[PDB]
């Protein structure tokens, strides 16, 4: 390895061997069926709400979300980095697909597949990813960076359809090398949304764009039909000329055949043939390539950028409606637009990458963090990106353009509902401190929803009941589903019926509080927005307590974010979310001068906690609750009120003594009686130290739990714990020893290790250590 000297991947990256088997993977541990796309997954590309694209540690392109919400994993074979090299002096070069695998029909069976184990690694620091050549049989070493610009506090290059790959060679030898890199992309358009006649009417295009000091050369395919659809747009590849470099090109070859027409021009010399080509294809499918040769000389290094754009500029949803992404209101909503995008990409991403460099340094740069915990931090943050993220700029044929622009991350796949609130309480971290403008729009699309009435009527999964859709002054568990209508119907969720859930309204008052503290206590207009909500949401919530102690009843049901576990009377959980919720209503009151909601809430609240401390301390911790058989479990997150108090800086719900005794307990127990402490939070455990059986999820990690909970033990300087505690669901994500997550980190997982919904927003509660 001559060329990691040669470019910059941080220590703290992940790696792994391209082409790596890994042994010990976990899989769903449900008995329904849940998505499992195996541990072949890299760092995604693409902006928020723009569809990504999954490009692998084996190089690649294969799991696909460019129809927003839907995740769809299959290797599209034609799309792919190759790479001709022939000593000066030697009859012939060597040409190598740089991808660890091989089509599984015969299809592009001319191509050279099957780039060769231990010969290259894979390196990921989301936004950024790298991947490293290092072959016996390549003398020119070569590695290549390859991201997209996603910025905090930067809502514009953020949202691009865009993907920048910036490769470095490198001629350790002692003689001049030939060596031709080339970029192949199949035409895509068809490959969702289109009923029939998937690649009819698909053609490609070469645009050479010539201004002093800049070329570019770029494939644009497209499709011949000027219709306005969610199948219809653009892709483009392409590659700004640098000294020392010659671009050569192909418009036109069939992917559904052997590659040959391509591949017999690149392993003669690594030059195309120039052929322009716009004949549409019919059955065929089709693609482009763009190439550049150079001529290495020994010691020699040469940096040249490729970059792929998407012009996909219509989402469809499953209920009909339509609508236009974010980042057609930069670039246009025609789809005829993939060239501007690839360009602004080839022209800026240098300033891009210092963008990067710039938000990631004062992390990166702090020696007392260890590496582990920089590796889970940023590339926690891959789902951002990769949760189904819909951001909206209009609807399809809508007359009046509105101020705002929509915004929805998935809870997760398995469970497609957007913006699931019991979870992004927890999840959300990441968007309040980097993108808090999105959060803010969340916020008040929640605002929006809090009297909303929908009479319709829904069947309740866990016990076959009919309920009523939606209650007036209880918040939505979701904002919908990307198989019905996101924004417009809420509550798609249906196991449990959200309008009794004890937690939602009171979790909602927190997020509202947290937003407005966590972006320097000055958006009293935000405050103002939400207060109505708020009153509403505390006001109906007091309602559900029905023994007149001040706090909530759960009803014997799980009717919280626990969905499967029952809560019965006042439970930790629900009732420390609703001491803090009180608390945060309170400050909310002072703050916009209403002293009748200030009197009110600090009443319930010193009423409450009084209770709370009565029915629930047993002189170790806080029972989980006052009714249920296993009372008396040590709950995880039993206090996860007080660690939103810390956050929101309230002070004490709880007192010090009493918190600190409970996560000292937490630790003892449920992080070190679990599996030796190394596999985070397990949920539940008996006073005996055994885990409790009462239901699975009390005996699941999960993962956005046990990272909230490293962030409270934080705060609380307990620091060991804490980073203990957070260390398990890394190695678990991670590690060599762990089951093989990255990049698709699940809800939970039980003590052998399996998982259950992977690809889940709770663990972007990582970003909560870092308040
Ligand atoms: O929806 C999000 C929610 O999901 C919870 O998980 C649910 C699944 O969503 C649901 O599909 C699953 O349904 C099971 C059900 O539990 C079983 O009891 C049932 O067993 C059948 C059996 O297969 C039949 O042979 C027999 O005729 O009837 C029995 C009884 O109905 O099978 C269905 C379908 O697989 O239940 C899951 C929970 O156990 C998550 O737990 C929750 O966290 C999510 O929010
Ligand atoms: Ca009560």
């Amino acid at each position: 390895d001559k060329i990691s000297h040669k470019i910059d991947i941080p220590d703290s990256a992940w790696t792994i061997g391209i082409g790596e088997k890994f042994k010990n993977a976990g899989h769903p541990n449900v008995k329904y069926p849940m998505i499992d796309d195996s541990y072949v997954q890299g760092a995604p590309l693409g902006g928020f709400g723009a569809g990504t694209i999954g490009r692998t540690y084996n190089g690649g392109f294969s799991r696909w979300h460019l129809e927003i919400g839907k995740n769809k994993y299959t290797t599209v074979y034609a799309n792919q980095f190759s790479v001709f090299q022939k000593v000066e002096g030697n009859k012939d070069g060597v040409a190598q697909v740089l991808y660890a695998g091989e089509p599984e029909n015969g299809y592009l069976s001319s191509w050279k597949w099957d780039y060769p184990k231990e010969s290259g690694m894979y390196y990921a620091l989301y936004p950024n990813s790298w991947y490293t050549y290092t072959n016996k049989d390549l003398p020119v070493q070569l590695a290549v960076k390859q991201f997209s610009p996603i910025i905090p506090y930067n809502y514009k290059e953020t949202s691009y359809p865009v993907a920048v790959f910036k490769w470095t060679a490198y001629n350790p030898t002692n003689k001049n090398v030939d060596v031709s890199i080339m970029f192949t992309w199949q035409n895509m358009i068809g490959f969702f949304g289109k009923q029939v006649n998937v690649n009819s009417g698909n053609f490609n295009k070469i645009i050479k764009d010539k201004s002093k000091d800049s070329e570019i050369v770029a494939a644009v395919m497209g499709n011949i039909s000027n219709d306005n659809e969610e199948w219809n747009g653009e892709y483009s590849i392409g590659v700004k000329k640098v000294p020392g470099v010659d671009i050569s090109y192909k418009a036109k070859f069939v992917t559904t055949g052997d590659g040959s027409d391509l591949w017999h021009e690149f392993s003669k010399n690594g030059i195309l043939d120039n052929k322009d080509d716009e004949t549409p294809t019919k059955q065929d499918g089709i693609g482009s390539a763009i190439a550049v040769n150079f001529k290495l000389q020994p010691g020699q290094t040469i940096e040249v950028p490729f970059a792929l754009s998407w012009d996909l500029p219509i989402m469809k949803f499953g209920g009909g409606d339509k609508w236009y992404k974010m980042y057609t209101k930069y670039f246009g909503k025609n789809g005829k637009n993939s060239f501007a995008i690839l360009k602004e990409a080839l022209n800026n991403y240098q300033k891009w990458e210092k963008m990067i460099d710039d938000w990631q340094k004062p992390i990166l740069s702090n020696k007392s963090k260890p590496d582990w915990y920089k590796t889970a931090l940023f590339n926690e943050l891959y789902y951002l990106a990769d949760g189904g993220t819909a951001w909206e700029n209009g609807k399809v044929g809508e007359k009046d353009k509105r101020t705002n622009n929509m915004f929805g991350l998935l809870g997760c796949f398995d469970y497609n509902y957007y913006e699931t609130l019991d979870v992004r309480f927890y999840g959300s971290f990441p968007l309040v401190m980097l993108w808090p403008d999105i959060e803010k729009q969340v916020m008040r699309q929640f605002a929006d929803t809090i009297n909303v009435q929908d009479s319709s009527e829904f069947k309740v999964g866990s016990n076959g009941a009919m309920a009523v859709k939606k209650v007036q002054g209880m918040i939505p568990h979701d904002l919908g589903s990307s198989y019905a209508l996101p924004w417009i119907k809420i509550n798609a969720y249906d196991w449990q019926n959200p309008n009794i859930w004890k937690d939602l309204n009171s979790k909602y008052v927190l997020l509202v509080y947290r937003d407005y503290v966590l972006t320097g206590k000055t958006d009293k207009e935000f405050l103002k927005y939400t207060w109505k909500s708020v009153k509403t949401a505390l006001d109906k919530l007091k309602e559900m307590d029905k023994d007149n102690d001040g706090i909530p009843d759960n009803e014997g049901i799980p009717d919280q974010t626990y969905d499967t576990w029952s809560m019965k009377g006042t439970s930790a959980y629900c009732g420390s979310l609703w001491l803090a919720a009180l608390k945060a209503a309170q400050e909310i009151g002072k703050v916009l001068k209403d002293n009748e909601a200030y009197i009110k809430y600090n009443e319930w609240y010193k009423i409450a906690q009084q209770n709370f401390e009565k029915e629930l301390w047993n002189g170790e911790y806080y029972n989980f609750d006052t009714e249920s058989d296993h009372k008396d479990s040590i709950m995880a997150d039993q206090l996860a009120g007080q660690w939103y108090a810390d956050i929101l800086r309230l002070g004490d719900i709880l007192p010090k003594d009493h918190v600190q005794k409970a996560l000292k307990k937490i630790y003892e127990f449920n992080v070190m009686k679990f599996e030796n402490g190394k596999m985070g939070a397990v949920n539940g455990m008996r006073p005996d130290g055994i885990v409790d059986e009462s239901d699975i999820q009390a005996q699941e990690v999960w993962t956005g739990v046990t990272y909230a909970l490293a962030s409270f033990m934080k705060y609380r300087g307990m620091t060991e714990e804490a980073y203990n505690t957070a260390y398990g669901v890394y190695k678990m994500t991670y590690d060599k020893s762990g089951k093989g997550y990255w990049f698709r980190t699940p809800e939970a997982w039980t003590k052998d290790g399996n998982y259950r919904a992977s690809m889940y927003m709770r663990p972007l509660s990582i970003w909560s250590m870092e308040v």
